[PDB]
């Protein structure tokens, strides 16, 4: 049993803070940890939703609907899961089939919803859900998707086949120089893997 | 067709560092964010290194080694892949290989390693490779291996086949939390069959 002692503020700021943690190990030493954490969320199961969303046709293989977006942290763009933050009351189903539409266009339905999980555990505390959800790309509805993107969002939308997903990412970053999000590219990696 | 302009430090740590990031978006106008960075080091093809250690065994189907873990940052224990930072001069593979024995006890070889990928876009410039490692179940060494040192690791093998169901019950308890990495290996398994 290994506790949070105390979290010391280092500095704020609106989106992100830094915090000092002391806590204790099994031996009984007090040690030092340096933790990032989201002012976002509050009350809620985690602070965002990440989206797999699996474009399904008839006689066609499934695609992966994947998005491309500068992040000024990298300095340049990364191919990622549609994702975003979770809204004050809203599900995480609901926030999932929210973003995808919103950065997308594609109106899916829910497959699965996962437990909260941890983003970047050795250094900070935010926690996903990850949901998968299909589209029926043969609906009228998804015949041509509109993304609404807000005011400071510019997203780019990919669509790579499933069957050969590991591959066509590997493609895209020989083409130019971009970024697969480790989320994106374990998933790929376990669809070769499987079996 | 988006630039960054400028990144301004706000606050420097003893291993992490918090940065304000001014950038353009394409239509020419100025925007910011609030960036972390890790002050540890960029001589690296990455930060660090994620392990996938499959564990291959002639009579059983493969195990995926994981590793529980306290997370100060989480304040509870956490179920990842074996990772850590890489070394300075290090190659991607041998942080690979002498991370997954540091902790868990188990000498691999060496399958594949992609590219750098970020571990944290939206909020951090962390990149990390993704190394698949063998482990030769049935070998003499691993008959039971034991992790090589600071830290307290608890070693965790779970069916390749059936990964992603049992990863869900241990999570169940009370501060105990996936990786969401770990989960996304978890969830194509599962999709693929
Ligand atoms: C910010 N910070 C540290 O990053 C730190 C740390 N203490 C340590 N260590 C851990 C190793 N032994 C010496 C002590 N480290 C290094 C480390 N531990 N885990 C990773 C890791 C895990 C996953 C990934 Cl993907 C990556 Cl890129 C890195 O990094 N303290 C106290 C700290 O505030
Ligand atoms: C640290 N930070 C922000 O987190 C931020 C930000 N500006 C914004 N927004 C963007 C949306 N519209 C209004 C402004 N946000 C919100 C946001 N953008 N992306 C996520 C996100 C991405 C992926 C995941 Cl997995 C998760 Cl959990 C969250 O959160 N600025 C300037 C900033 O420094």
């Amino acid at each position: 049993k290994q506790y949070i002692i105390s979290e010391e503020l280092i500095s704020e700021g609106k989106w992100v803070k830094l915090e000092k943690t002391t806590y204790m190990d099994p031996t009984g030493k007090t040690r030092t940890w340096e933790s990032v954490k989201r002012t976002t969320r509050k009350e809620q199961t985690a602070d965002g939703v990440a989206v797999i969303p699996v474009l399904q046709r008839t006689l066609h293989y499934e695609c992966i609907v994947l998005v491309k977006q500068f992040r000024p942290p990298m300095g340049g763009y990364c191919i990622e899961f549609p994702a975003g933050l979770i809204d004050d009351g809203e599900t995480p189903e609901a926030a999932a089939l929210r973003e995808l539409e919103e950065e997308t266009g594609y109106k899916g339905d829910i497959a699965e919803c996962s437990p909260a999980v941890c983003m970047d555990p050795g250094l900070s505390n935010c926690t996903i859900h990850i949901v998968t959800v299909t589209i029926n790309g043969d609906d009228a509805e998804n015949a041509r998707p509109k993304p609404k993107p807000g005011d400071g969002e510019f997203v780019e939308v990919i669509s790579l086949p499933k069957n050969d997903l590991l591959q066509r990412l590997d493609a895209l970053v020989a083409e130019e120089h971009l970024t697969v999000d480790a989320r994106v590219y374990s998933y790929a990696l376990a669809l070769k893997h499987a079996n």
